[PDB]
């Protein structure tokens, strides 16, 4: 899809619907996560020891908001630049997964809860131009963190 003009207008579009309500979008995503993947949860400082997902948790909430923000940047980035420029932030990045015990196939897990907490974040102005165009987003900046990650270990 590359990325056109009117791509990107399409995700900048959405991820301020995204950012528009932080403490919902947030435990969702965590959520959707524990459904895709149950035993993610020892993962989490602020979920071990816990029964259920924390709701107001703002451990939690700043974790998740800065999550959304970087695959958005990510998307503006490739069709201005043609490109996901890898920078200081993105390898401590790396880091800290690898401390944590994260691996790669954890990544198609918080995709899929992003493309569909994105599906429901959009609702009827969901089209196939902008599923192609989040799916672009993510892709790009996974494929740099992963990056970082392998680095780390
Ligand atoms: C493009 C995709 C991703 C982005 C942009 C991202 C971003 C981040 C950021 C920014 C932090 C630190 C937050 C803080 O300092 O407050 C973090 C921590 C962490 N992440 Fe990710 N992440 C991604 C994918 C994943 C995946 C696939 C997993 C595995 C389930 C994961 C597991 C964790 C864990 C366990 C921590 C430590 C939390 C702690 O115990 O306090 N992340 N991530
Ligand atoms: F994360």
């Amino acid at each position: 899809g590359a990325l056109t003009e009117s791509q990107a207008a399409l995700v900048k579009s959405s991820w301020e619907e995204f950012n528009a309500n932080i403490p919902k979008h947030t435990h969702r995503f965590f959520i959707l996560v524990l459904e895709i993947a149950p035993a993610a949860k020892d993962l989490f400082s602020f979920l071990k020891g816990t029964s259920e997902v924390p709701q107001n948790n703002p451990e939690l909430q700043a974790h998740a908001g800065k999550v959304f923000k970087l695959v958005y940047e990510a998307a503006i980035q490739l069709e201005v630049t043609g490109v996901v420029v890898t920078d200081a932030t993105l390898k401590n990045l790396g880091s800290v997964h690898v401390s944590k015990g994260v691996a790669d196939a954890h990544f198609p897990v918080v995709k899929e809860a992003i493309l569909k907490t994105i599906k429901e974040v959009v609702g009827a102005k969901w089209s196939e131009e902008l599923n192609s165009a989040w799916t672009i987003a993510y892709d790009e900046l996974a494929i740099v963190i992963k990056k970082e990650m392998d680095d780390a270990a």
